[PDB]
């Protein structure tokens, strides 16, 4: 019904800025995995158990084409990359356990906002 407030834009980079940036108490930086999604080639299994792939590069995408309406819209987004990651990934394991920490830092980042 109308074009995405600059204001709202601005606020979609910065929460997912926090996101990407984030690195740990180790100094890693969390989100490296998730930037891209795993080749077809190497790991087919991940294409034939997961029903919508997306990566951090995706969702900088569709910010930038103004496929979110609202930070719910956002969200909902960042929650299907983790719960990908966990439905995938073996609980305990570096993947698994980095997406359980990506997700409480988009919400901590949202909620500041
Ligand atoms: C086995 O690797 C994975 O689970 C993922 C990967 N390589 N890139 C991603 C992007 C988003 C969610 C999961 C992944
Ligand atoms: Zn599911």
């Amino acid at each position: 019904l109308s074009p995405n407030p600059p204001k709202l834009t601005k606020q979609m980079n910065a929460i997912i800025d926090t996101v990407i940036n984030y690195k740990d108490s180790s100094g890693r930086q969390l989100s490296e995995v998730f930037i891209q999604l795993p080749s077809r080639k190497e790991l087919p299994e991940y294409y034939e158990l997961i029903r919508k792939p997306v990566d951090f590069k995706k969702i900088k995408e569709r910010i930038r084409n103004h496929k979110y309406r609202s930070l719910g819209d956002l969200e909902k987004d960042v929650m299907l990359l983790c719960h990908n990651a966990q439905t995938f990934n073996l609980e305990g394991s570096q993947i698994y356990e980095d997406s359980i920490v990506l997700q409480s830092v988009f919400k901590s980042a949202r909620q500041k906002i």
